[PDB]
C-alpha cells in the first residue's frame, strides 16, 4: 500500500549521509558560481527522482562581499598612528581544507565601508536592556564610541540597530567562550567547541520582512525598478566586523572606565569586562581603528522549485522549503536540512514512480541567499503572492536538522499542534535509553510543556528563517522541527561552530550524528507532516488549539499592562473587548469542530477545508504592524528586540514596551488602546470565518 | 420551471411604483429616526418576502448637520459691516410639502465652522485645469480669497480640495442654469428643471476610499478607537456652502477684475462671468461673508443585510446592494434604485417559497450613510473583509435606476462585458420606436461603442457610489446599470434636481417614468445579472475581455508618455515590460478559455470557478496606490481629479500628470518607471493565476 508508513520506510539514514557529504565539499556562498552549480545539480536530481516539473527561479538582489584585495581588519593604534595589534585576516582552515579556495573571510554582510577610530565601550550582548543599563543606570554615553559586544541571546542585526541608536560609530562583535565553549569538550577538530581563531559570519540587516533591500513589495526580476542605495531597506549606517576570542581578549584586556555592573556582564575570558569608555591609565592614548572595505553588489541568485502535482486538489499547495546557500561549507546550516529535503523528495518520487500521487500539490524549494536576509524565499513569495494567498495550505521549513542531539525542538502555528502530537506518537525515538519508545515520549520527557502535564514544549515562530514571508506576511500556516541541544540560555545563540569555517561534514559525522539517526528522525517528522498535510481528506488543523493559546496570550498582555494600574484608570484602558473576542473565538471554534466531525459531500468538505486553510490567513491585517508593513500577522511577529524570538499580540506588546519612559503618556496609552481594538477586531473577524457561511 | 425567465417575469412595474411611493413620503437623512424606522420596515418586509436571515448591522460614524438654531447663509456686506444681501435659509418647498418637517436645509456636509469675509474669485468648475488657467495663464492669486465655483463636471469634493490647495479661505458652490436647466423644459413643479431657489446638497470629503473619517481600516463598532478630529481622514479645512442661481446671480453680477478667459468659462446667467478678484469700481469696498455653523457628530447608522443561502456553493457570495439614506425625499437618488432592489428581493423570495434556491448565496444590502461618504457599505466591508476576500464572487450596485429616460448606461469590470451583452439581447427594449426589439439593439443604437461597430458603450467604474470598497479596495468584480439621459457633457453633473427638495415621487411619476417601464427594465438587468452570477454553473466571466482592454489602456498610457520623447530618451523610460505582460495575459487567457470550454468533475469546475473569482482579486496591490492606501486596484482607480470618473493604470497616469512642471525631472521620471514596473508585474501576476495550477 501507498500510505504514510510506505513513505516513511523509504527514508534512509545512509542516503542522508551521502547527500550531506556531497553538499559540503566546497563552499556554496550565495551569488557564487559554486552555488549556481549546486542549484543545477539539485534541479537535475529532483527531475531524476520523479518530480513533475523542476525549475530555477532567479532574481537579482543586493548581496555584500569583502574586497579580496583590500582585507577587513581591526587595529589598536598608538598616538603616533602605528597599528600595534591587528586582528586576523582569516580563520585557520581545518585539517585537509588548508588548500580549499574561495572560503570567504569573516565579515559582517552589508556593513558600510569606513575606517572609524575611537575609544571602546563594552555593551555586553548589546540588547535593549544592556543599553538601558549603560545609559540610564550607569550614565555611560556611547555617542561617537566604538562598541564591542558579545554575540549571543539576540539576532546580531538587533545589536547593530541598538548600537546605531545609541550613537556608536562602529561595532565589533565577538564570540565569548561563555556562550560558545561548552565546559569539558575539546575545540575543533578534536571536539565541537569553537577555537579561539574561529569567527561567526552573518548579516546585520534590519529588513523587518522586506526581502531584497532594493525592491520591497515586488520581485527583483529583470525589469524591476530598484531603490537607490540611500533609500534601501535595512542597511546599517556604521561599520561592523566580527572577531574570535583570541582577538577579543587583546581588545578587552586593556579596558578601563567603569567596572561591569554585575556578573551577568562578565564572560569567561581572563579580563575585567570593564565597560569603558577607553583603556586604563597606561594605554589611555591608544585607540581602536576599524578598516572595513566590503561592497554591496546586485547579484543573481537561484531558487530550485520542484512540483509534485496533486491528484484531487492540484490547486492546493503544501510547501517544503529550506535554503541551500551557506557562509562556508554549511555542514550543519543548511546542508543537514538540505540533505533531509533531498531524501524526502527521493522518497516521494519513489511512490510517484509506482503510480501514487498526493491528494494536494506538493512544492519543494531549495532557497538561495537565505544567509543575506531570507532573500530567495521572500522574492519568490513576492512574485507568487496571489497564488500563495489563495492556494497555500502550509509551509514546512527545512533548515539545519540538528543543532544538537538531545531532543526535538518544534516551533509552529497552534493549528499544527495536534498533527505534531499525533505524528510523533507514531515515530520511533532515536534517543539512547528510549529504545522502543515513541518520539513523543522522549521529547515530552526531555522538553516538558511549562503549562501542561504530559505534553511537550512547542514554541512560537519568530523569524530568522525562510518561513517568515509565508507566515508573518502572507498568513500561511507554518511549522519547523529539528534536533537541538539541552542548553536553554543558548537557544538563540547558535551551537559553538555556527557560521565558522569549522562547520564541516566531519563535524557532523564525528561529533553530532555518526549514524545519521537524528537526521533520519527529523526527516520522518518533516516528511510526515508534509505527507499528512498533502494527503489527509480533512486538513489536519485544529482551530480549538488556537483558541487555547489566544487566551494564554491575552492573559499575558493584560498582565503586562496591569503593572501600570494608575494609567489604566486615568486613560480608561480596557482589555474587555479582547477577552470578549477570545471567548467568541473559543465558542465558534468549538461549534465548527463539531460540524467538522459530524458533516459524502465534497463541497461541504472543501468549504470546510477552505475555512481551515483561510483561518491562519484571517489573522493578517493588510495595513501591517506599526512601521513594519511586511509583518502583517496580528497574533505573532518577530520580536522588535530580537528577530529570532516570536512575540504574541506584538502590536499591543510594542505599544506597552518601556511606556513609563514616554514623554506624552496620553498619546502612548491612546496607542495601547488602538492596538487592543485592532487585536480584538482581528480575533473576532478570524472567529467569524469559522461561523456557518450563510 | 424555476429559471431566469420565471424570475424575470415575476418582476412588476406596479410593485416598483408602490414601493417608490412608500419610500419617498418623508425625508430619510442618514442618522435620523425616520431612516432607522425605514431600515426596520425593510428588514421586516425582506423577512416576509422569504429571505433566510435579515439583520441590521449598525456602526457609529462621523456625520455632519446644520445647526437648527443658528442657520448657515452667505452675505454681501458693506464697509460699515451691514449685510446688504443674504442668501436663502431654505428651498421653497414643493406643492403639498410646504408642511413637511425635518427637511434639512441646503448645506455642504463636513464643512468646518467659520465666518470668513473676503473678495470673490470665480473659478469656473474649480477643476484642476481651471486652477491651472487662473494661476499659470491669468496670474490670478486665489490665496485668502473666497472662491465661487459652479457645480458640474467633477465631484464637488475635488473642487474643494483644489480651492484649498490654491489658498482659498472659503468656497461657494452654485448651480448654473447652463448645467442644470435644459433648454425648453419647465422648472419644477411643471417640468424637471431646477428652479432658481433650488440647491444641490452633498458632502465635500476627500476620503479616497477610507470610509468613516475616524476609523480608517477598521469597522466603527462599539469598542472602536477613533482618531481625534484633527487627524480625521478627508475633512476640508475651509468653509463651504451651496446656493441656487437666483442667489448666485446676486453674488456674480457685481464681479470685476479680469474678463473670463474664453466662452467655456461663461454660464447662462446674465452676468459677465468676470473672474475677479473682488467687485467692480462702485462696489469695490463691499465683501462677501460666509456664516457656517454646521457640526460634525458621531452618529449611529444601520445597514440591512438579507441572506438567501446557496444550495450548492453557500460559501460563494453574489451581492446586490444600494443605499437607503437620502438628502431629502430621494425620489430618484436612491429610492428609484431601492424600490427596484425591493422588487428583486420579492421576486427571488417568490421562487424560494416554491422550493428553489440559487446555486450560490445571494446577499442583499440596504446601505446607510452613502451620502456622507459611502460610510455604511465601507464600514460593513471593513468588518467582513476576510469573508469577502475569500468568498465574494461579484457586487452589483443599485443606486438610482433612472437619471433620465433615453437609454441604458452600464459601467462594470471587463469580466462582466459578455454577461451584459448576452443578457440585454434577451430582454425587451422599453424605448419608443423599438417595440419588439431587444434592449441590446436599442442601447447599441443610442450609445454606440467608440471602438467597435455594433457594440454598445460600457464605461469604467470610478467611485462616488457603494461599489467602491468592493471593487477598488477588495478586488471583487463589480457592475452597475441604470437608465440615463442623452446629455454627454453632463454625465458627471447630475440631472437638474439632483439632491434638491424637488426630487420627489411626483417628479418621477410625472416627468421621468409614468408607466415605470424604465424602472422595470433596470430591475431586469440588475436582477438578471445577479441571477446569472448566482446560478450559472461556470461563473459568467470572460477573461479574454480583460486582455482586450488591458491592451487599449497600455496603448493609452504609452501615448501620454510619448508626448515627452526627449525625457523618455534621457531617463530610459520603456513600456516594453508592460506590453510584454499584456501579451502574456492575452496568450494565457486564451488558453484558459479553451480549458474552460473543454474541461463531470466538480473539483476542476470549482478550481476553474476559483480562478475566475480570484482574477479580479489578482489586480489588487496590498501596498495600495501612492498616498491612497485604500485604492489598491492597479488597473482602475477613481481619478485623482474627479472621484466620479475611473482612470486606467492610475499609478502611471498620476506619475505622468503635469510632469513637465515638476522641479526634479530625474525623480519624477524615476517614479513613472517605478509605476510601469508595478503595473507590468501586476498584469503578469494576474495572468499567472490563469495558468495551469500545477
Ligand atoms: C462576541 O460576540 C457577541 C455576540 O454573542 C457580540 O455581542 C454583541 O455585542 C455588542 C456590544 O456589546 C452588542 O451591541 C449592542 O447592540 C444593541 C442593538 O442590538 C445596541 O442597542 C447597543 O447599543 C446601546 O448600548 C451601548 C452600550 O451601553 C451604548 O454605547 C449605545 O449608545 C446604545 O445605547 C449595542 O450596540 C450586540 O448586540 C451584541 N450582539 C449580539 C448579542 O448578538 C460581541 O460584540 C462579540 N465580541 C466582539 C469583541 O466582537
Ligand atoms: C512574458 O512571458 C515570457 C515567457 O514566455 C517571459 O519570458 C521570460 O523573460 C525573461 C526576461 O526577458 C527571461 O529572462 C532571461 O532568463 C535567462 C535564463 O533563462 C537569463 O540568462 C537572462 O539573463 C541574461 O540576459 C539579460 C538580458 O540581456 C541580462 O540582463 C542578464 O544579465 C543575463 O545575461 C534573462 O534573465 C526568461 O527566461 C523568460 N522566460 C521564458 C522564455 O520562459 C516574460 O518575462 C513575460 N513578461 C513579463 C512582463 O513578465
Ligand atoms: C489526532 O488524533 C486524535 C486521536 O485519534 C484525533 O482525534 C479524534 O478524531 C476522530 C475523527 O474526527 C474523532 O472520532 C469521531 O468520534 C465522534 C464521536 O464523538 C463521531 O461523531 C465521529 O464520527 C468520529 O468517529 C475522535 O473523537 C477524536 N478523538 C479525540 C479528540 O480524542 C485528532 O483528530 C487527530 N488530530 C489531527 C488529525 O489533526
Ligand atoms: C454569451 O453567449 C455566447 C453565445 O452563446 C457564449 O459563447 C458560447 O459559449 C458556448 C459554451 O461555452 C460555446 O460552445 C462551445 O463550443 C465548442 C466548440 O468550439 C465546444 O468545444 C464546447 O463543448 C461548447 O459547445 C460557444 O462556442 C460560444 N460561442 C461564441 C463564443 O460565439 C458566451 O459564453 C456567453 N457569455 C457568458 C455566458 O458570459
Ligand atoms: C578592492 O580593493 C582594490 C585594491 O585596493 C588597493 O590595495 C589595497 C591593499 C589598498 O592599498 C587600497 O587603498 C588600494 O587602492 C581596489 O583597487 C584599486 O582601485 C583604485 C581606485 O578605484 C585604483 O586606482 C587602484 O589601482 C586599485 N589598486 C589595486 C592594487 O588594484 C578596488 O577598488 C576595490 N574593489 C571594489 C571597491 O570593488
Ligand atoms: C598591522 O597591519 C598594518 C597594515 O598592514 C597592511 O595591510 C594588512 C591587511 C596586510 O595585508 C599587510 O601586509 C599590509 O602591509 C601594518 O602597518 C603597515 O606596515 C607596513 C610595513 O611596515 C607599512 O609600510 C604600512 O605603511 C603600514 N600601514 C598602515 C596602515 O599603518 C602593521 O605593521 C601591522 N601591525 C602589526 C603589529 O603587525
Ligand atoms: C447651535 O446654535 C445654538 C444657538 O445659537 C445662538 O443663537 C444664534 C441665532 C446666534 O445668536 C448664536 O450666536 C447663539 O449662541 C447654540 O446654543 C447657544 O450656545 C451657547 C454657548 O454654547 C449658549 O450660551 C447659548 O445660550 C445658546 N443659545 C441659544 C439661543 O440656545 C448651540 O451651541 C449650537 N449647537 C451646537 C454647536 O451643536
Ligand atoms: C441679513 O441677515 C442679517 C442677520 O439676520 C439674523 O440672522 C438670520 C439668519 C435671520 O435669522 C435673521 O432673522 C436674524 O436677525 C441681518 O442683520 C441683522 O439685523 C438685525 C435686525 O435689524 C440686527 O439686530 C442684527 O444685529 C443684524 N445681524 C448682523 C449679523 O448683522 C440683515 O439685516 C439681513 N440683511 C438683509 C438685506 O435682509
Ligand atoms: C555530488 O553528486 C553529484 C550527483 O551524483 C555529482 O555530480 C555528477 O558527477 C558525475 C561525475 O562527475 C557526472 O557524470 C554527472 O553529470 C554529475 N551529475 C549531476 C551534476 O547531476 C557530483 O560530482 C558530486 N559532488 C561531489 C563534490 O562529490
Ligand atoms: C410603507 O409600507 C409599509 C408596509 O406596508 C407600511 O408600514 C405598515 O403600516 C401598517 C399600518 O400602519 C402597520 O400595521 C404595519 O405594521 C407596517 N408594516 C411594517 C412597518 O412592516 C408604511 O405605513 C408605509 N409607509 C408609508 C409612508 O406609506
Ligand atoms: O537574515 C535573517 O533573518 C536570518 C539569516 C540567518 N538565518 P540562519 O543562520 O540560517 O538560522 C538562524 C539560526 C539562529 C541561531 C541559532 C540558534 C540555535 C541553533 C542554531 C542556530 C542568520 O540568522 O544569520
Ligand atoms: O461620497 C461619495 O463618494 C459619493 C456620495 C454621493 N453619491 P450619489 O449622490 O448617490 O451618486 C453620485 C451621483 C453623481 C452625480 C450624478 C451624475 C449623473 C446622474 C446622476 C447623478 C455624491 O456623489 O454626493
Ligand atoms: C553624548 O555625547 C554627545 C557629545 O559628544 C552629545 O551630543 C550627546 O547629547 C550626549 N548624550 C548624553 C545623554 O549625555
Ligand atoms: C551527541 O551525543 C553524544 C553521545 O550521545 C555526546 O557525547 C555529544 O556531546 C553530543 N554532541 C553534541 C554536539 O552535543
Ligand atoms: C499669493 O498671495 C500671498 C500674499 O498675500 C503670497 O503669500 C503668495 O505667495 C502669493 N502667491 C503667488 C503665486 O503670487
Ligand atoms: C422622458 O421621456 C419623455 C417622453 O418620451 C420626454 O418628453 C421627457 O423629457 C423625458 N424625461 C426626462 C426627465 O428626460
Ligand atoms: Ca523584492
Ligand atoms: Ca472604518
Ligand atoms: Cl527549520
Ligand atoms: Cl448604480
Ligand atoms: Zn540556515
Ligand atoms: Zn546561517
Ligand atoms: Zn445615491
Ligand atoms: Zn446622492
Amino acid at each position: 500500500k501507498h500510505n504514510m508508513k510506505a513513505f516513511l520506510d523509504e527514508l534512509k539514514a545512509e542516503n542522508i549521509k551521502k547527500f550531506l557529504y556531497n553538499f559540503t565539499q566546497i563552499p556554496h556562498l550565495a551569488g557564487t558560481e559554486q552555488n549556481f552549480q549546486l542549484a543545477k545539480q539539485i534541479q537535475s536530481q529532483w527531475k531524476e527522482f520523479g518530480l513533475d516539473s523542476v525549475e530555477l527561479a532567479h532574481y537579482d538582489v543586493l548581496l555584500s562581499y569583502p574586497n579580496k584585495t583590500h582585507p577587513n581588519y581591526i587595529s589598536i593604534i598608538n598616538e603616533d598612528g602605528n597599528e600595534i595589534f591587528n586582528t586576523s585576516l582569516f580563520e585557520p582552515p581545518p585539517p585537509g581544507y588548508e588548500n580549499v579556495s574561495d572560503i570567504v573571510p569573516p565579515f559582517s554582510a552589508f556593513s558600510p565601508q569606513g575606517m572609524p577610530e575611537g575609544d571602546l565601550v563594552y555593551v555586553n550582548y548589546a540588547r535593549t536592556e544592556d543599553f538601558f543599563k549603560l545609559e540610564r543606570d550607569m550614565k555611560i554615553n556611547c555617542s561617537g564610541k566604538i562598541v564591542i559586544a558579545r554575540y549571543g541571546k539576540v539576532f546580531r542585526g538587533n545589536k547593530v540597530k541598538n548600537a546605531q541608536l545609541a550613537g556608536a560609530k562602529g561595532v565589533i562583535l565577538y564570540s565569548d567562550p561563555a556562550d560558545y565553549f561548552a565546559p569539558g569538550v575539546k575545540s575543533y577538530p578534536d571536539g565541537w567547541n569553537l577555537p579561539g581563531g574561529g569567527v561567526q559570519r552573518g548579516n546585520i540587516l534590519n529588513l523587518n520582512g522586506a526581502g531584497d533591500p532594493l525592491t520591497p513589495g515586488y520581485p527583483a526580476n529583470e525589469y524591476a525598478y530598484r531603490r537607490g542605495i540611500a533609500e534601501a531597506v535595512g542597511l546599517p549606517s556604521i561599520p561592523v566586523h566580527p572577531i574570535g576570542y583570541y582577538d577579543a581578549q587583546k581588545l578587552l584586556e586593556k579596558m578601563g572606565g567603569s567596572a561591569p555592573p554585575d556578573s551577568s556582564w562578565r564572560g569567561s575570558l581572563k579580563v575585567p569586562y570593564n565597560v569603558g569608555p577607553g583603556f586604563t591609565g597606561n594605554f589611555s592614548t591608544q585607540k581602536v581603528k576599524m578598516h572595513i572595505h566590503s561592497t554591496n553588489e546586485v547579484t543573481r541568485i537561484y531558487n530550485v522549485i520542484g512540483t509534485l502535482r496533486g491528484a484531487v486538489e492540484p490547486d492546493r499547495y503544501v510547501i517544503l522549503g529550506g535554503h541551500r546557500d551557506s557562509w562556508v561549507f554549511g555542514g550543519i546550516d543548511p546542508q543537514s536540512g538540505a540533505a533531509v529535503v533531498h531524501e524526502i523528495v527521493r522518497s516521494f518520487g519513489t511512490l510517484k514512480k509506482e503510480g501514487w500521487r498526493p491528494r494536494r500539490t506538493i512544492l519543494f524549494a531549495s532557497w538561495d541567499a537565505e544567509e543575506f536576509g531570507l532573500l530567495g524565499s521572500t522574492e519568490w513569495a513576492e512574485e507568487n503572492s496571489r497564488l500563495l494567498q489563495e492556494r497555500g495550505v502550509a509551509y514546512i521549513n527545512a533548515d539545519s536538522s540538528i543543532e544538537g542531539n538531545y531532543t526535538l525542538r518544534v516551533d509552529c502555528t497552534p493549528l499544527m499542534y495536534s498533527l505534531v502530537h499525533n505524528l510523533t506518537k507514531e515515530l520511533k525515538s532515536p534517543d539512547e535509553g528510549f529504545e522502543g519508545k515513541s518520539l513523543y515520549e522522549s521529547w515530552t520527557k526531555k522538553s516538558p510543556s511549562p503549562e501542561f502535564s504530559g505534553m511537550p514544549r512547542i514554541s512560537k515562530l519568530g523569524s530568522g528563517n525562510d518561513f517568515e514571508v509565508f507566515f508573518q506576511r502572507l498568513g500561511i500556516a507554518s511549522g519547523r522541527a529539528r534536533y537541538t541541544k539541552n542548553w536553554e540560555t543558548n537557544k538563540f545563540s547558535g551551537y559553538p561552530l555556527y557560521h565558522s569555517v569549522y562547520e564541516t561534514y566531519e563535524l557532523v559525522e564525528k561529533f553530532y550524528d555518526p549514524m545519521f539517526k537524528y537526521h533520519l528522525t527529523v526527516a520522518q517528522v518533516r516528511g510526515g507532516m508534509v505527507f499528512e498535510l498533502a494527503n489527509s481528506i480533512v486538513l489536519p488543523f485544529d482551530c480549538r488549539d488556537y483558541a487555547v493559546v489566544l487566551r494564554k496570550y491575552a492573559d499575558k498582555i493584560y498582565s503586562i499592562s496591569m503593572k501600570h494600574p494608575q494609567e489604566m484608570k486615568t486613560y480608561s484602558v480596557s482589555f474587555d473587548s479582547l477577552f470578549s473576542a477570545v471567548k467568541n473565538f473559543t465558542e465558534i471554534a468549538s461549534k465548527f469542530s463539531e460540524r467538522l466531525q459530524d458533516f459524502s459531500n465534497p463541497i461541504v468538505l472543501r468549504m470546510m477545508n477552505d475555512q481551515l486553510m483561510f483561518l491562519e490567513r484571517a489573522f493578517i491585517d493588510p495595513l501591517g504592524l506599526p512601521d513594519r508593513p511586511f509583518y502583517r500577522h496580528v497574533i505573532y511577529a518577530p520580536s522588535s528586540h530580537n528577530k529570532y524570538a516570536g512575540e504574541s499580540f506584538p502590536g499591543i506588546y510594542d505599544a506597552l514596551f518601556d511606556i513609563e519612559s514616554k514623554v506624552d503618556p496620553s498619546k502612548a496609552w491612546g496607542e495601547v488602546k488602538r492596538q487592543i481594538y485592532v487585536a480584538a477586531f482581528t480575533v473576532q473577524a478570524a472567529a467569524e470565518t469559522l461561523s456557518e457561511v450563510a
